[PDB]
C-alpha cells in the first residue's frame, strides 16, 4: 500500500466520480503500486465482498483482458462497481448477455454474433447514417442554443443501432426508450425509469423479430443471426433477445458520451477543432474514444490463485481494469495529456485491451463519431459552450448529462 493513497479510498465511488475522475490519484498508483488493493471493509455495492484488485498500468491491463482462462468475466460481471442497495441476485444474473459470459458459451456466442459486425454489415450503413446525422446537425443548429447532449449525442448511436438491426421506422420511438431506460442506477435524475421492465420489453420485441425474419428473411443482420451457417451454428430466438439487450446498453451511452467528451475537448482545444474542420483526420474518432475513455473501468474475477505483476491475486477476489489510467499510460503514450487528432499510433484501450470480450462494435462506434463529427463541423462549425458540462452520476460510465451549447457561436 503506498502512503500516498490510503486503500480506503474508492476509486469507483460514483459520488466521488460525479465530482472528478480520479485522474490525479490513478498517476499515483501506476508510479508506486501499480497493482493496488482497494479495502470496503463494510462490503461492496452489489458484490459483497471487502474490496478489490485495482490494475493501473497499460501493459497489465493487456495481460487481464488476454488471460480470460484465469480472469473470468462471468462470477461477477463485467461492472465494478453497485450502490449498496444493489443485491447479489442482480449481479449474479448479469451472466446472461455476451459481455459477462465465460467459455464455451461465450466463445460460441461471439462467434455466430461477429457476423452482424463484419465491414460489409456496418459499411452498409453509412449512407443512410451520414443523411441522418447532417439532419441532426442541421436541426440543433437552427435551434440556435440548447442542449448538446439530447440534440447532438444522443440520437445517432440510438439510430446506428437501429439500422443495424432492421428496426422499422414505426417502432424506432419505443426502442429508443426501452434503451435509455438502460441507462441509469444510480443519478437522481434518472430514478423513475424501470430498466428491468424495459430490458423485458425489449427481449420480447426482439424475439418476435427473429421470429418474423425467420419466415420473412432480409438483407439486415437479423436474419444472418437466426440462420445456420455450415456447421448449423445459430442464435436461438431468446439468445437473439439477449443480444438486442446487450446492444441497447453496449452501443448506446458508450457512442454517446464520446462524442459529447470529443466536442468538450474541441471546446478546449480550439487549435485541435480547426485542425479537424479543415482535414477531418481518420485518427480522430480514436484520439476522441482515448481522450473521453467512457467506459472508465470493467472487472473480472479471479478463478484461481495467480500473480499478476508479482502481486498475488486469490481465487474469487475482483481485478478492475483502469481503462481511463491506462489510456494516459506515460511509458506507452507521447505526452498523453495533449489532445491530439492526429495521434498515431494510438494504442489505447477505450475498447478493452485485446481478448475475448474485445468490443465488437468499435468501427460501428469509430463511423458514428466521424459521421456526427463531420456533421456538426459542416453545420454548426463556430458552436461554443454556454454552461458547464453536467456530470453523470456513476462509478464506472464516464457520462454527461447535459451541456449547454450555443450553435451559432454567437
Ligand atoms: C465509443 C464507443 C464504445 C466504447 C468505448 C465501447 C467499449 C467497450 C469495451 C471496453 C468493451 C469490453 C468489455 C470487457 O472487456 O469487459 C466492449 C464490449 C462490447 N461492445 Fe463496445 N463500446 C463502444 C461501442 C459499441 C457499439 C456501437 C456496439 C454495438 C452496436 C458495442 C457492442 C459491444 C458488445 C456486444 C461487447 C461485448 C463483447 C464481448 O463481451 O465479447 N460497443 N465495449
Amino acid at each position: 500500500p503506498t502512503p500516498n493513497i490510503p486503500s480506503d479510498f474508492d476509486f469507483l465511488d460514483a459520488t466521488l466520480n460525479l465530482e472528478r475522475l480520479p485522474v490525479e490519484e490513478l498517476a499515483e498508483l501506476r508510479k508506486s503500486e501499480p497493482i493496488h488493493w482497494v479495502d470496503v471493509p463494510g462490503g461492496t455495492g452489489g458484490f459483497g465482498d471487502k474490496g478489490y484488485w485495482l490494475v493501473t498500468k497499460h501493459a497489465d491491463v493487456k495481460e487481464v483482458s488476454r488471460r480470460s482462462d484465469v480472469f473470468g468475466s462471468s462470477p461477477d460481471g463485467a461492472i465494478p462497481v453497485y450502490p449498496q442497495d444493489m443485491t447479489r441476485e442482480a449481479v449474479d444474473l448479469q451472466r446472461a448477455v455476451l459481455l459477462n459470459m465465460d467459455a464455451p458459451q461465450h466463445t460460441r456466442l461471439r462467434k455466430i454474433i461477429s457476423r452482424g459486425f463484419t465491414p460489409r454489415a456496418i459499411g452498409r450503413l453509412e449512407d443512410e447514417l451520414r443523411s441522418r446525422a447532417q439532419k441532426i446537425a442541421q436541426t440543433a443548429a437552427a435551434q440556435g442554443a440548447g442542449d448538446f447532449v439530447e440534440q447532438v449525442s444522443c440520437e445517432l448511436p440510438l439510430q446506428a443501432i437501429a439500422e443495424l438491426l432492421g428496426v422499422p421506422q414505426d417502432d424506432r420511438d419505443k426502442l429508443f426508450r426501452w434503451s435509455n431506460e438502460m441507462t441509469a442506477g444510480e443519478d437522481p435524475e434518472y430514478a423513475d425509469v424501470d430498466p428491468a421492465m424495459s430490458s423485458f420489453e425489449l427481449i420480447s420485441y426482439a424475439m418476435k423479430m427473429a421470429e418474423e425474419r425467420a419466415v420473412n428473411p432480409t438483407e439486415d443482420i437479423v436474419t444472418k443471426l437466426i440462420e445456420a451457417d455450415i456447421d448449423g451454428e445459430k442464435l436461438s430466438d431468446d439468445e437473439f433477445g439477449f443480444f438486442v439487450v446487450m446492444l441497447a446498453v453496449a452501443g448506446n451511452e458508450t457512442t454517446r458520451n464520446s462524442i459529447t467528451h470529443g466536442m468538450i475537448a474541441f471546446a478546449q482545444n480550439p487549435d485541435q477543432w480547426e485542425l479537424y474542420k479543415k482535414e477531418r483526420p481518420e485518427t480522430a474518432a480514436d484520439e476522441i474514444v482515448r481522450w473521453a475513455t467512457p467506459v472508465s473501468a470493467f472487472q473480472r474475477t479471479a478463478l484461481e490463485d495467480v500473480e499478476l505483476g508479482g502481486v498475488q491475486i486469490k481465487k474469487g477476489q475482483r481485478v478492475v481494469m483502469s481503462y481511463r489510467s491506462a489510456n494516459f499510460d506515460e511509458e506507452v503514450f507521447e505526452d498523453p495529456h495533449t489532445f491530439n487528432i492526429l495521434r498515431s499510433p494510438n494504442p489505447h484501450v477505450g475498447f478493452g485491451g485485446t481478448g475475448a470480450h474485445y468490443c465488437i462494435g468499435a468501427n460501428l462506434a469509430r463511423m458514428t463519431i466521424n459521421l456526427i463529427f463531420n456533421a456538426i463541423a459542416d453545420n454548426m462549425p463556430d458552436l461554443k459552450p454556454i454552461g458547464a458540462p453536467e456530470r453523470l452520476k456513476s462509478g464506472w460510465l464516464n457520462g454527461i448529462k447535459h451541456w449547454q451549447v450555443d450553435y451559432t457561436g454567437a
